[PDB]
């Protein structure tokens, strides 16, 4: 009789689950059951360009109405043990573009079932997915990626189930509390639509994040070493022309260090058949240091015929090389920013 | 009687599963049950030559008839819960060449069961399979590979089960929309045959992709550094031979850099017993960058006898080495393309 | 009645579980059930800065009261086989910041169930969890980090369940015995509070450690080589200005070694965008060595026309560079202390 | 009664499974149950020297008799659904030297149960197992390994179970089609015996392969480059003793290239304490090139005071070094071949 | 009534398991049930310092007495199917210092249940456990480590369970059959005791191994290359000092090659906050080669003012450097042996 009577609530639940067919969706053979979805993103763990995928952790909650679960006489929202979820109908909601996802199970399966007097069911899961995000790296590291999560019903068509973002544009929360060390979340968008496969029309909810890659790490790691090596190569121009060994050592060391600057990129990137921006900058710097070495080679080659022309070429280079490199940096940074 | 009446539909389903035996195939003791199949390829995640295998995610659908699951009076197709598959007969379809595969299970098992009024079952799964693919790397990285997927009945024979592609060559979809950064899909084929083993004849469906590898990554990662190091080695010919330290440093550094490139390349690949094209090109570049040092030694040797021939050798080498390298590259690229 | 009468104990347990409903929490529809918690930390396996997480193995014990499990006639505590835990109600306690956690299952599932005559339940598990600890590296490697373990009830609000540290500050034991290879644990705090989400107010526990990173390793790895390179670059001041080759070689070696040391440090950390303290020190050392090299270049550029000026500049650099570098080191080590 | 009457077949199967005790082996307490085994090796995925194990995918079929499963009236072999294997007694066959083994489960568990009218059970699995193969690498890469797969009953002794190879020497098939890029299967053997442990005598089966390593990779990666480097080191003997730069450059380049060749293979093998054949050959070649360089050093040292002696040493080296290397090759390739 | 009568044995077993409560330990409320143990070590798969743990495979067998499992009239030891282990009480044995342990499950769970007439139960499992082992790597790679395996009862105190090594000091077998490529098992010990935790005393068994590392691999891969590079610097010493390029190249190449010695070995080593012996030896060798280079540089610097002093420096260097290196090797090898 009283809500504090445990046997009465047990009888209510047993009467709810008596004759319950988990094989049928609510309102079977009639209007489709509408499911509302919310996502509370705990964190985006990693964004791997090598595998071209991002790892996400979220509280994914679905909200629908099963009239078979409506109870009368209890003025409370019955939060039931998660195991009861094995005895109810739940949507066959899956993530279209995932590769490895699971529901956490410590200390129990991270899953929540809550029933409402009007029959409404709230079903929540803590899910860690690894969704595939195809990235265009033509502007790496100054690129801007768009990674999406696609949510769909696997077996039920639009005649049987319908999806919507419960709460409108505020359905997905926690985006502003995401710390990606190498990325920043420019924007996120929610999309709802229907897609027509050969088996019929299926609902679809899309959650898209536009990430922008930072630049500080690459400045500290790649661009500054290349600029400093190029300037060190320039330093040879003020050296006296007679120092053959010194200038050749300068050229060789600069070229080899320029080659070894970014060996750490063959492991952090996939195999792509195009030039990135970092490859363009490295190629330009290598071309400049190699041209400095060739300039000294020409100076040595024509030194004997004209002792003054070698000095003239050195004096011209002292100014021509820095100005040309500055122009190259200007066009490069205006193009990619 | 109306489909809106959920109790009537539940009665019909219970009648369908009343006395149903999951251990007996449809038409047990009779004609083999035809099981059509279709595949929708979501993506080809990776293709690896170190392991000689490719990962493939797909919607795999089986279409057959089980007259024990024939219901009358309902003009609808019953999309049942994914957990009803444990209470039906499903073909023991397996992938003959796979190594490790699984069915995605978030939020629930990615599985679809649909029944039809004439007792016809559609059974769909979402499967990520890592299938082996032996590769002929004799023409790597300009190689063209052929990777297959062999679908077979495990226990039942051709006297109990038959396989065919549902819809002919249109039975496999999504092939043209596969994003492979390194490869490109030239052609895909479908074959249906029977294979004889000691236990009898088994049905067999073969799906085949011909993959053409792209060259840009290796052009910008292996060939270009080798050409640059070869030119750097050539640089020593314009250095006057009295500058001993310069030429010694150039030769030693170029030889060591070529060795490093070769070591990286051979540590990025498995241990095949034949010769790869990239190995041939690296060996040719190594031969050239060692002939440069041996030419310096030749100059230092014939310099004892006559000094004019010492300079004549350098003058001739400045023309010979670029021309010989150009001819070598010409014949190499004309053969392997 | 007899303690040795195992049949009587079985009858008592069957009476306890007769009509028991695992779907209903103790005192359902009434006051929240106070679940006290204890943790015995066996070990912290590893603290990873690259993945920003730490692995923790612990004995996690929950302690609550269920009147349905109260028994009489047995003046003893019933330590039951852990497989009875599947038939009782247990809190849906989870860890908010974990990424991959499991319960050890050899030889049996590492689990303990103990029942007390008054109805008290003790429920112990052995858990290994990879908790995500976001780290700020602006002072690395002289940084003091704060890594937390958050404990929450997934589906029950504060109306249903309440968490507390059973024993106060002594609830978590074994912290002093943790042997971290790199860090040293300074302090740990236990915080009991409540949090608010759109679904209501949830209880929260927090076990926080403050870790002070040991400095000796990075002192002997990332600082001594830099200081040695700086002093070796200083040695170039005592070299006479006639020997251009030796001073050029010293400058080249010092600058390129500083760059290689920067890369060596970079090969050990994630791709954070901000500047670390060690990065600042490496930049300072590079500035000093580059200044020394440019000073030599200046002397060489004007030594012939102004030899006394060159000698005076060399002496003043000899006396200035150690002083300025020592001042820089003192101010740097004062800034980060 | 008819084979097409599925109800009669279901009745027969249910009658067979009525009263069946999965806890008792067939003919419990009487003569041991005879289990015959066949293996159809699909492929050998990899043979790893570092891990000392090999991966093996096979169709493993067991064949025994159980009178409790004998049926009459149906003159057909009943190929039952795989799940029925969970309701029958099956031998506790396990592989003694495996590390990680599993039965494939897509789209169903790759399991086959076939019953025969006399009670004969045929039980087939598709197992992928990584079995440890401790290798002897004292003759690597000219080694010849012997890798075995051991099959044993875990619980039942020879008083309760016996093993035999069903088919004699034709029990294992598919060996002739194994495609190992690096190894070739010289021979395979079948062994049957009993092994005595403290708990009694257990049946044992052994499937042995003798793998012979292909030498083409090591010929094209180790031996040929080493021979070429040794010859190019000999080349310096024809250079004049005064040409210190060229001869010392030749020596240094040859020695460092030999070091690189040694360094190459060390990353794909375990840390075995003994000496491999490649280690011996590379040690010999390194000694040869080092002796060439040291001979030039001695010639340079004694040239100023004893020029004719230096010329004699060069001339004698021109003969001794090729002769000694020929002798070393002869003895090395007689000992290891 | 015969031992070959299967239905009689089934009646006996059903009588045994009728009225059997798996939730109660044997002698509940009475004296603790002694549980003897044995281990048959199959192998030690790997030992890792990166994770500081070892993978150990064993047959772990438990021996206890359950009066409720006593059968009469059958003079046989009933070896039951492993599935019956799910219907029996088994000790809550767990390995205290493991990280990821599992039980092999092909072709069945590697599990043995054997019942004796007097109620005795033998329960055997095959377990692959990754046990944690903290290592003192100060004397690496000449260290002797001690790795343990701690076996303990989880939920039962010393008043409910007692452990003892069944057989005495011969309770663990197969130790001498363990083949570790890099380690040799000098000794193993068995310890039995009680540990007093907050909830009273708990039984504890400990199996300890001592492993002495094999020094041969590091001799063949680390020490010999460094010694050879030092001898190469000594070779550089003997060259006539007027050959600038030769000695410069030899010194620089030796320095760089010495810097690039244990790069492969550092990868598979931790970030331990102390210096290993290999690091000290490599630092000493680098110091020696750098000192050789500096000696030559000083000789070249002062070789035009006092050639008589430069010749003396070289004569004394040729004696001091080998003697100093030999003394360093003597003291190093005496300190760590
Ligand atoms: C990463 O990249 C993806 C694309 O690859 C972006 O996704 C797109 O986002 C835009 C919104 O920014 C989507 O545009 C909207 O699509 C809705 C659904 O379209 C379907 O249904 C309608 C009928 O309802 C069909 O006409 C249509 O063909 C589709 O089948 C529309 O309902 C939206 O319409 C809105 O605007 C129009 C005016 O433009 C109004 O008239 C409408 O009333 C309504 O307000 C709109 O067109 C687009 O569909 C998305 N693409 C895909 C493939 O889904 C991500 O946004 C991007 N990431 C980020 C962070 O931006
Ligand atoms: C990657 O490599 C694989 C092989 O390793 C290729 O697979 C082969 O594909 C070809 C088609 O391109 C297959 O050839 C076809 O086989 C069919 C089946 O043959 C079975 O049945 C017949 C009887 O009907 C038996 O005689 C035979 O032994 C088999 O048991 C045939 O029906 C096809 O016949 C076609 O051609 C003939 C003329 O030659 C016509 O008369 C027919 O009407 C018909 O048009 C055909 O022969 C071949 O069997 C496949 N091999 C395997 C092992 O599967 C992949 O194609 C390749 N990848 C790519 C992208 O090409
Ligand atoms: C690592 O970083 C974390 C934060 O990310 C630190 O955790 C914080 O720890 C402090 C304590 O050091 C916490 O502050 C404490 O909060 C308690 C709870 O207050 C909440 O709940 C009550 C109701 O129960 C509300 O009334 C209140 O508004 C809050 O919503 C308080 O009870 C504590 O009070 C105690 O201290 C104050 C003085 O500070 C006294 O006046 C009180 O009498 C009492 O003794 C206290 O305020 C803080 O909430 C924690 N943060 C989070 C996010 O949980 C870790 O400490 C840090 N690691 C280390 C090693 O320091
Ligand atoms: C890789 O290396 C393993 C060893 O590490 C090899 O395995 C051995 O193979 C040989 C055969 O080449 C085996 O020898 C044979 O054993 C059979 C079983 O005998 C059992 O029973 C007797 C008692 O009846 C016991 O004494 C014995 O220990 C066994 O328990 C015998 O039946 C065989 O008999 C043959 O020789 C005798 C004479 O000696 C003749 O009278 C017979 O007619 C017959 O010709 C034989 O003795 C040996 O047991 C295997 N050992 C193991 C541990 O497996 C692999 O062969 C090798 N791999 C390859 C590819 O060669
Ligand atoms: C790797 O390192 C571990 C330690 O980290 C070593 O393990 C230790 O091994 C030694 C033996 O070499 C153990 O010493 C023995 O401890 C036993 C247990 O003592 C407890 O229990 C008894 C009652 O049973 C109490 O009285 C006692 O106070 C303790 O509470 C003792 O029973 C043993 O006694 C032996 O010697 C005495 C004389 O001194 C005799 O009278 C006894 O009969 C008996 O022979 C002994 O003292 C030590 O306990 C182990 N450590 C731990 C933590 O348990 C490993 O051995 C090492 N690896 C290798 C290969 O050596
Ligand atoms: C609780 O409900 C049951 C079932 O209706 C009833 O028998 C019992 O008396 C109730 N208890 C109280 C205290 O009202
Ligand atoms: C729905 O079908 C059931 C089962 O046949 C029947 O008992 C019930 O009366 C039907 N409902 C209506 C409204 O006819
Ligand atoms: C089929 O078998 C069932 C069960 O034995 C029997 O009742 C029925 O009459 C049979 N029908 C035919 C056509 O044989
Ligand atoms: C085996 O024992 C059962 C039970 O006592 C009995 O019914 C049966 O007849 C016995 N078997 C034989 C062959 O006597």
């Amino acid at each position: 009789n009283d809500p504090g009577n445990m046997s009465f609530v047990k009888e209510t639940v047993d009467k709810l689950l008596k004759g319950y067919d988990i094989r049928l969706r609510p309102d079977f053979g009639g209007p489709p059951v509408c499911v509302g979805m919310n996502i509370d993103i705990a964190s985006i763990d990693m964004v791997s360009e090598v595998n071209m995928d991002y790892t996400l952790t979220m509280y994914f909650q679905q909200y629908w109405r099963d009239k078979r679960l409506a109870y009368s006489g209890i003025p409370l929202n019955l939060t039931l043990d998660n195991r009861v979820a094995d005895q109810l109908w739940v949507p066959d909601t899956y993530f279209l573009n995932d590769k490895k996802s699971f529901v956490h199970g410590v200390t129990v399966k991270n899953r929540m079932i809550r029933l409402h007097p009007d029959g409404t069911v709230l079903y929540g899961l803590r899910i860690t997915t690894t969704a595939a995000c195809m990235m265009d790296l033509r502007r790496y590291p100054l690129d801007e990626q768009n990674c999406t999560l696609e949510i769909e019903s696997y077996g039920y068509t639009t005649d049987d189930i319908e999806f919507y973002w419960r709460g409108g544009d505020k359905a997905v929360t926690g985006v502003e509390r995401i710390e990606l060390p190498q990325f920043s979340i420019v924007e996120h968008r929610l999309v709802s639509r229907n897609v027509v496969f050969a088996t019929g029309a299926y609902p679809r909810l899309s959650l898209s994040f536009r990430l922008k890659r930072n630049i500080g790490y690459f400045i500290l790691q790649t661009y500054m070493p290349s600029i400093l090596i190029t300037i060190l190569s320039w330093v040879s121009f003020w050296i006296n022309y007679d120092a053959s060994a010194a200038r050749v050592a300068l050229g060789i060391t600069t070229v080899l260090t320029m080659t070894t600057i970014n060996t750490h990129l063959r492991e952090t990137l996939p195999k792509i058949p195009y030039v990135k921006a970092i490859d363009m900058y490295l190629m330009g710097c290598f071309v400049f240091v190699f041209l400095a070495l060739l300039e000294y080679a020409f100076v040595n080659y024509i030194f004997f015929s004209q002792p003054a022309r070698a000095a003239a070429i050195d004096r011209w280079s002292r100014i021509v090389f820095p100005f040309t490199f500055s122009l190259f940096n200007l066009v490069y940074w205006l193009y990619y920013v």
